[PDB]
Order: structure tokens, then C-alpha cells, then sequence
């Protein structure tokens, strides 16, 4: 298992330069994918090319977490913040946050985030531990700090479940790292190890209460919580094209479907980022939507940018539901994959925007998610319309999550093929564009309209 650390999802093109030449020539696909959350990953390497890849990364200042022995995953940073001078200060941050779990070894995998509201792209909800900046006069000055999501679950097995992340309180900056240690040793100590499907922190926190965890978290980090300061989100998508950022730089995020960066016929994707890693001032940024963004473009440089970009398909305009969808990798890879999920979203794209171009929503989107099984990597458990692999062909289908992510959809119909998911969203769709309040989403629809109960305490109520 390759997991190459890059808090935040910065990279260099420098850096960009050397994975584009590896997985170019040693590797079986040929491919880099941008994964969900912020980082890249190789497929089909080779023996005689494990080696070559420690080494290839060693070269350019990067590292693969060993795996074998550390929990910790790639920290997250939103990637794009409406207010761009926060990002600097955030991204220091989640750097810090992942250096200082970097190896006490974990029940089970660690999964943290740094979030800069109003937007939720790396999918807070599905994460152990969360820090929501706060921010006065373009200053970071503390965290809300959100524990106990996570998103896996096995099929049938009634005590597992999907969970969101649960607020804990407001912590001034100089305690972050306090802070982080004594909710990572909590759950050390705290988790229930024998039982590996039980072990997660979510699962920790229903076991002993939320309110028992915090005041653990507190007495070992030396602080009392403050009140949660205010914070709301407004979306989880990422900002497709052009925005203004800081001084008179520009950031160009680029929508790559699956965040598949590979040349296809007339859509030369990979040559194209290669050609822009050779001239760009800056650096790029992976998004947790597994697009990437061009950062830092001086003005000057917008127009030359560009013309590689919409040269290469990079640029392709697609609909605002492909834009809001997404698919974990599954076949053909995975060895723990029952249905497609990747090589299935694009077509069934295609499907749903006509279903949307009928019912006259097609300005409109639905997040969207498939999943391959239900360990449940494509974050379909937090989608407004989720699909969970069964088995080939064969899905389970979740509706009433929210557009912002703060709530598990419950299932809908188990087991079913594409044909009948399309049937379904179909009638849905046409319900939801004639019934809708103003600016209602689907998922909100669904819950108030009766078509599914909503999800309002997974630990009890996500299994009918
Ligand atoms: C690439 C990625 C999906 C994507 O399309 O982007 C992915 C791919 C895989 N995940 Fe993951 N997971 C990815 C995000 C997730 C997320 C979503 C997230 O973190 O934002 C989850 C659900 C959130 C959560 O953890 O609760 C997730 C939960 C899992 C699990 C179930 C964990 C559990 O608690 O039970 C497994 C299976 C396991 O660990 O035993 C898993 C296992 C896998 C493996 C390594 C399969 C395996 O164990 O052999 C996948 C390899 C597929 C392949 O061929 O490349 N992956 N995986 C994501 C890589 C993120 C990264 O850079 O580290
Ligand atoms: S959800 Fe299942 S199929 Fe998809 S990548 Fe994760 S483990 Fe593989
Ligand atoms: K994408």
C-alpha cells in the first residue's frame, strides 16, 4: 500500500515533474490519480520498481507513510478558501498537525482535517478529528474541534455504522497541538482493539459517550474547551476556473473527471500538466474533490496557462452535476471492490444529466457519490444521493444527505442495477424540480417531501 504524504495537497512542479516522469515510465497504467483526500497515488509499479519509487520521491523531498505500521492518513486543508489569505495559516497548520503524528501505535487508521468555513470540501463528517479555523482580521486565532466521524461499514453487520464528527468546543491556536496528542492518545487508549470493525474512534466515543472523551482530551492537554464559536457551511465543491486570490495572483482549478491524469485521444490531460508544471510560477494544489488547481498564476500568466490548458481538454466544459459527483477507485485495482465505481460514474453521468435536462434542472446539481463496497472510500454515506457497491452490476441506494455534508443518508432501495437507479432518481428528480422550496436540495427535499426518513443518530437509527 503506497500512501504518499502531502499535508494540505500542495505540491511543487518540481515534484509534479518527477511523479508525471515515474508514472509515465514504471508503471503499468501510466497514470497519476488524484485522490479524495489531497494526495496522489501510482498503480501497477512493478517489482523491479518499488525501489525506484522510495527513491524517486526521497529525490524531490517526499515520503510514503509506512503503512504497515502507522494509522495516520494524509491531513487535509480546504484548498481554495473564499477568504485566500487564510490559506497560508491553514496550511501551516494542517503541515504542523502532520508532522507531529508522524511516528504509539492506533487501534485502527487516523484520518484528520483542517477546515476553513464556509467550505466543507474535505468532507469534515468522515474524518476522527476536525479543526474548524476561526479566524479575526485575516489572522487564525483558534479551532472549533469536531471528533468521531468515519464513513465504513459492512454490509448486513448492523454495528457498524457511518458517523459524523461531533462537536467538542473552541480551542485558542497555542493549544493545537495539546490538543490533537490528547484526542490521538484518547482513542489509544480508549479503543476497543481486539475487535478491528469496532475500533474506530466513532465507535470509541458511542462506547464511552462524547461528553466522557472530552473531558479525558481536556484533563491530558491541560485546557477546558471554550463554547464553539460560530461557524456555518455553505457548500463542498470546488471552485471550477478562475479566482482571484491573494495580491494579483489568480487560481485555475481544473475539473479532471475521477481525478484520472492520463492522455486520452484529443484530451492530452497529462502532457497538458506537464507543460503547465514546466512554466507555472507557483505550485498545485490536489483538492479533496480529486481535482487540481493552478496556484498562485500571476495575472500576466493567466492567458498562457490557459491555452495549454484548453489545448489539452483540461478545460472541457461539463455540467454543475458532473462537477458535484464523485467515485473511489474500485475495479479494476481494488482487490476489495464488489462493484465499479470509477469506470461506471461517467456514463452514469451521462445519464443523469439527461434525467436533469428533462425535468429542467440542468443549471442545478445533486451531490453525488458512488462508492465500491462499503468500506466506503467515495464518501457516498455522506452524498445527498449515495450508490454502495453489493456486488457487479448491483448497488445500494442512500438518499436525504445534505449539500454541506453534515448528514448520513439511510438507505433507499438495496441491491439494485443501474437500470433501476435510473428509474428511481428519474421519477425523484421530476419530483424534486416541480415540488422544491427556493434554492431546496434534493437531499433536503427527500427527508421533507417523506420519500426517506432522515438519519438523525447513526449509532441508533442509520439501520432500519
Ligand atoms: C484512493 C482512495 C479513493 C479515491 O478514489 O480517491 C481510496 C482507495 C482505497 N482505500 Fe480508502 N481510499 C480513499 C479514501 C478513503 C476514505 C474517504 C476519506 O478518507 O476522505 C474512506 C472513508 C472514510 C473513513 O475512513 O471512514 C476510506 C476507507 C477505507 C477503508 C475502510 C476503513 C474502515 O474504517 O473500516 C479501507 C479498508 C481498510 O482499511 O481495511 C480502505 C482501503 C482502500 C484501498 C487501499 C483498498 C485496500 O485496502 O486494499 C483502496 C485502494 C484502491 C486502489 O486500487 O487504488 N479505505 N478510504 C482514497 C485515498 C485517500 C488517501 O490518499 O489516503
Ligand atoms: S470503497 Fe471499496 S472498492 Fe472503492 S476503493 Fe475503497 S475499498 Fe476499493
Ligand atoms: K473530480
Amino acid at each position: 500500500l503506497l500512501r504518499c504524504r502531502l499535508p494540505g495537497g500542495v505540491i511543487t512542479t518540481k515534484q509534479w515533474q518527477a511523479i508525471d516522469k515515474f508514472a509515465g515510465e514504471n508503471t503499468i497504467y501510466g497514470s497519476i490519480r488524484l485522490t479524495n483526500r489531497q494526495t496522489f497515488q501510482f498503480h501497477g509499479i512493478l517489482k523491479k520498481n518499488v525501489k525506484p519509487v522510495h527513491q524517486m520521491l526521497h529525490s524531490v523531498g517526499l515520503d510514503a507513510l509506512a503503512t504497515a505500521n502507522d494509522m495516520n492518513r494524509n491531513v487535509l486543508c480546504t484548498s481554495n478558501p473564499y477568504e485566500s489569505q487564510l490559506h497560508a495559516e491553514a496550511y501551516e497548520w494542517a503541515k504542523k498537525i502532520s508532522e507531529h503524528l508522524l511516528p504509539t501505535y492506533l487501534p485502527r487508521k487516523f484520518k484528520t482535517t483542517v477546515v476553513i468555513p464556509p467550505q466543507n470540501d474535505i468532507d469534515l463528517h468522515a474524518n476522527d478529528m476536525n479543526f474548524v479555523a476561526i479566524a479575526e482580521n485575516g489572522k487564525l486565532v483558534g479551532f472549533n474541534l469536531l471528533v468521531g466521524g468515519g464513513l465504513s461499514i459492512e454490509h448486513g453487520n448492523k454495528k457498524t455504522y457511518a458517523r459524523t464528527a461531533s462537536e467538542f468546543g473552541y480551542l485558542p491556536l497555542e493549544h493545537t497541538l495539546a490538543v490533537a496528542e490528547a484526542v490521538v492518545t484518547t482513542q489509544r487508549d480508549w479503543g476497543n482493539r481486539t475487535d478491528r470493525k469496532n475500533a474506530k474512534t466513532k465507535y470509541t466515543l458511542e462506547r464511552v459517550g462524547v461528553e466522557t472523551f472530552k473531558a479525558e482530551v481536556e484533563r491530558r492537554a491541560g485546557i477546558k474547551f471554550e463554547p464553539i464559536r460560530p461557524y456555518e457551511f455553505t457548500g463542498r465543491g470546488d471552485r471550477i476556473g478562475w479566482v482571484k486570490g491573494i495580491d494579483d495572483n489568480w487560481h485555475l482549478t481544473l475539473f479532471i473527471e475521477n481525478g484520472r491524469i492520463l492522455d486520452y485521444p484529443a484530451r492530452p490531460l497529462k502532457t497538458g500538466l506537464l507543460e503547465i508544471a514546466k512554466i507555472h510560477k507557483g505550485d498545485f494544489r490536489i483538492t479533496a474533490n480529486q481535482n487540481l488547481i493552478i496556484a498562485g498564476v500571476p495575472e500576466s500568466e493567466k492567458a498562457k496557462i490557459e491555452k495549454i490548458a484548453k489545448e489539452s481538454g483540461l478545460m472541457n466544459a461539463v455540467t454543475p452535476q458532473r462537477e458535484n459527483s464523485m467515485a473511489c477507485v474500485s475495479f479494476p485495482t481494488c482487490p476489495l471492490a464488489a462493484a465499479e465505481a470509477e469506470r461506471f460514474l461517467p456514463s452514469f453521468i451521462d445519464n443523469i444529466d439527461n434525467l436533469m435536462a428533462k425535468h429542467g434542472v440542468s443549471d442545478e446539481h445533486i451531490v453525488m457519490r458512488v462508492t465500491g463496497c462499503p468500506n466506503g472510500c467515495g464518501r457516498a454515506m455522506l452524498a445527498e444521493v449515495g450508490l454502495v457497491g453489493k456486488a457487479p452490476g448491483r448497488y445500494n441506494l442512500h438518499l436525504g444527505g445534505n449539500r454541506i455534508g453534515t448528514r448520513i443518508p439511510r438507505m433507499y432501495k438495496e441491491n439494485i442495477t443501474e437500470p433501476e437507479i435510473l428509474a428511481s432518481l428519474d421519477e425523484l428528480i421530476g419530483r424534486w424540480a416541480k415540488e422544491r422550496e427556493a434554492g431546496e436540495g434534493f437531499g433536503d427535499f427527500t427527508v421533507r417531501a417523506g420519500i426517506i426518513r432522515p438519519v438523525l443518530d447513526p449509532a441508533r437509527d442509520l439501520w432500519d
